[PDB]
């Protein structure tokens, strides 16, 4: 979903977080074309143009085809609502704090659509040595052929370190968010990843709430997914160890610590 041909809109950018990771971005090589902040339209952060509107920002940059958002909560979901409405099919929201049925309304509508959230409450996805759609270091990831989905954002960072510090690197690293309710889950990572190219493995990074381990779980069994696969449950239907034992019982190895992962990739690789 990341990639050279990314080019990211980033709404809430004359903000605090907004313009350090539009600079991070950039930094990171990541095409950020533009940025949107109602009342600052015709502004400049560290380079990037201002637009007063998402529809204001693709009449003079149509090659946007990915959004990041960088609102505080009460204004999140209009964030949403205002890319997904003016075509842009990837959005993702960094926001955390947004009240649970906002976030079901807005996640259904971009379903419905045909647009893809990534979280929230979530880091983003990187696509390490191509480009970076989040607020994730750079340096802690490397150009690799295993993938990374994770539920936990300290995790995120944790485990793929790891996995670096051992030479593994990674295809795409995605943190799908840690709100009951998020946008893409496990299983539609999973059918995403078994079409990669790139990808050789996976590390499925849950916890505890939800069924969403359960359910993907319930889709490699079904043979939907044929690349190893390498999971971590946090919290050591819902529990833990339901959604431990349902792993195991679908052919995953699960790691008992993070420390245990690299290893468990190493083997599988």
């Amino acid at each position: 979903l990341v990639d050279s041909e990314t080019r990211v809109l980033v709404q809430g950018i004359t903000g605090r977080e907004g313009s350090f990771h539009a600079k991070a971005m950039l930094e990171y090589g990541t095409k950020v074309v533009a940025g949107v902040t109602p009342g600052k339209g015709g502004s400049e952060v560290h380079g990037v143009p201002v637009y007063d509107s998402v529809k204001e920002a693709l009449a003079e940059h149509p090659e946007i085809n990915t959004s990041i958002v960088f609102v505080p909560a009460p204004f999140a979901p209009d964030a949403v609502y205002e890319a997904v409405d003016a075509g842009i099919r990837l959005v993702v929201v960094i926001t955390e704090g947004i009240p649970v049925h906002d976030t079901m309304r807005f996640v259904n509508y971009a379903r419905q659509k045909g647009a893809t959230i990534i979280g929230p409450n979530c880091p983003g996805a990187i696509t390490p040595g191509q480009a970076k759609v989040g607020i994730m270091p750079g340096h802690i990831f490397k150009e690799g052929g295993v993938a990374v989905v994770s539920r936990s954002g300290t995790l995120t960072y944790e485990i793929s370190y790891m996995l670096t510090r051992q030479g593994i690197g990674q295809s795409t690293v995605i943190g799908i968010g840690g709100d009951p309710i998020v946008g893409l889950s496990f299983t539609e990572a999973l059918k995403l990843f078994q079409e990669d190219p790139q990808t050789e493995a996976l590390v499925l990074i849950g916890e505890i709430g939800g069924d969403m381990e359960e359910r993907a779980a319930e889709m490699i069994k079904k043979g939907e997914f044929t690349k190893p696969v390498i999971a971590y449950i946090a919290g050591r239907t819902g529990t833990y160890e339901g959604k431990v034992k349902a792993l195991r019982e679908a052919g995953v190895e699960v790691a008992e610590t993070p420390f245990e992962v690299p290893e468990l990739v190493r083997k599988a690789l």
